[PDB]
């Protein structure tokens, strides 16, 4: 069973090393040195865009990053005609090569979906994957998100993709 924790400042150097292998840079929103890691995901500075980071965890290590975040705290640009304070949005990766494709990208998903939905004011959880990351939207689609459309962002097209609290209520069972 896949688990989230809270990552640290303890966790930056690690996340650093995960964001420089290929399977990651070639679909993670390039190549970034320490010191641009450690100034854009400390927790603390993450927090001024109301985003939330994670590590996922299997058998007592770790295997993913993951984020979670207000879709209407968001910078400019982003999720501009949103008006409910009650949608999150989620972005994640698995930090082994050899663990892709295995299924544990959906219980990272589905365990971070629960999490949000433990949260009594959020009402919809939201995911933006690329159009050309037909992986991701598989996995989304397999812990219960459904896609929407096109929708234009900051970084270029993406497939809109929203699971709401009641789907989560009627599938949980
Ligand atoms: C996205 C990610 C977290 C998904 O986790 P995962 O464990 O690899 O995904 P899962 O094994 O749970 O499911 C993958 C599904 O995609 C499908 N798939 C893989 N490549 C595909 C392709 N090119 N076209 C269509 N389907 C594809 C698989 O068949 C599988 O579905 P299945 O169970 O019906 O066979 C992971 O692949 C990852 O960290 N990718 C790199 C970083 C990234 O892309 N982050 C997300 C950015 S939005």
């Amino acid at each position: 069973s896949v688990t989230l924790r809270l990552m640290t400042e303890h966790d930056l150097a690690m996340l650093y090393e995960w964001l420089n292998r290929s399977h990651i840079v070639e679909w993670w929103g390039a190549r970034p040195t320490l010191a641009d890691v450690q100034e854009q995901y400390l927790p603390s500075v993450l927090a001024q865009e109301s985003v939330t980071p994670y590590i996922a965890m299997l058998n007592g290590e770790p295997i993913g990053y993951a984020q979670s975040y207000v879709a209407l705290g968001s910078g400019d640009g982003w999720w501009e005609e949103e008006t409910d304070p009650g949608v999150r949005g989620i972005d994640q990766l698995l930090a082994n090569a050899s663990q892709l494709g295995k299924g544990l990208g959906t219980k990272l998903v589905r365990a971070l979906v629960e999490l949000l939905f433990n949260d009594p004011e959020v009402t919809k959880i939201q995911t933006d994957p690329s159009p050309s990351n037909l992986r991701a939207i598989r996995c989304y689609e397999k812990a219960g998100f459904e896609r929407q459309g096109t929708v234009t962002t900051p970084d270029g097209p993406a497939v809109y993709m929203v699971q709401t609290r009641q789907a989560f209520e009627r599938t949980r069972s």
